[PDB]
Formats: C-alpha cells, sequence, structure tokens
C-alpha cells in the first residue's frame, strides 16, 4: 500500500505535496508529529485556510503539514485513514 509515499522511523507514511486546505470544522492541530496524543498546537476554525507542503498517514488519519510563524511545524488531520485497507474517510474541508 501507499506506493507513492515513503515511510519514516515511526511508520508514518509521508510525501511532499503542496496545496491549500480550508477547514469545514474546528480541527485540532498538533505539534511534533501526526499523532493525536501529541501536544496541541491549536485549531483551524471553519473557513480558515492554510498552505501545506507535506502529506502524512499515521494514527488513523491523513494529515497535512505546514509551518507556523515561529517556524514550528504543525500537523493537521484532514480525514480518516485505515492502515490495513488504505480506505479514506470524507475530507474535513476543501482542497484547492
Ligand atoms: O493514486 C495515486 O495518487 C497514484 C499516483 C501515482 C501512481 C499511481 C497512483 O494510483
Ligand atoms: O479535532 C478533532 O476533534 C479531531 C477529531 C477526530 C480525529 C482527530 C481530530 O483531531
Ligand atoms: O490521499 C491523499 O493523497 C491526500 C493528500 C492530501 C490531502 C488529503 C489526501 O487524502
Amino acid at each position: 500500500s501507499n506506493a507513492t509515499y515513503k515511510v519514516d522511523g515511526k511508520g508514518t507514511y509521508y510525501k511532499a505535496e503542496s496545496a491549500s486546505f480550508t477547514a469545514n470544522y474546528d480541527i485540532k492541530t498538533r505539534l511534533n508529529g501526526p499523532f493525536r496524543s501529541n501536544p496541541q498546537s491549536g485549531v483551524l476554525h471553519p473557513g480558515q485556510t492554510i498552505k501545506y507542503d507535506t502529506v502524512m498517514k499515521q494514527d488513523g488519519h491523513v494529515w497535512v503539514v505546514y509551518t507556523g510563524y515561529s517556524g514550528k511545524r504543525i500537523y493537521l488531520p484532514v480525514r480518516t485513514w485505515d492502515k490495513n485497507s488504505n480506505t479514506l474517510g470524507p475530507l474535513w474541508g476543501i482542497i484547492n
């Protein structure tokens, strides 16, 4: 599975890909990596748009990654992902 991704030492699938994501929900964002157990960076509120540069699959979700003003990397989950089937849930916002 995930032939177009590489894999890191934590088993996270990742790939460089750039677009914009506009949230349709309040979505909690994370520091350090694509795990809901990680520290919370904050939240995207509906209608807020970020420009991402990396896509990851980990911890039951597809995530997109961007850089905050300070240079901290911020991990935003955008839909569910089942590792054993590669099935994806509906997107939590709009990609354009
Ligand atoms: O689904 C994709 O994104 C894809 C990309 C490259 C080659 C085969 C693929 O299915
Ligand atoms: O931001 C949320 O409430 C959330 C909900 C489901 C899964 C991951 C999440 O960050
Ligand atoms: O499945 C993907 O390749 C993908 C990439 C970016 C955002 C959401 C996604 O499902």
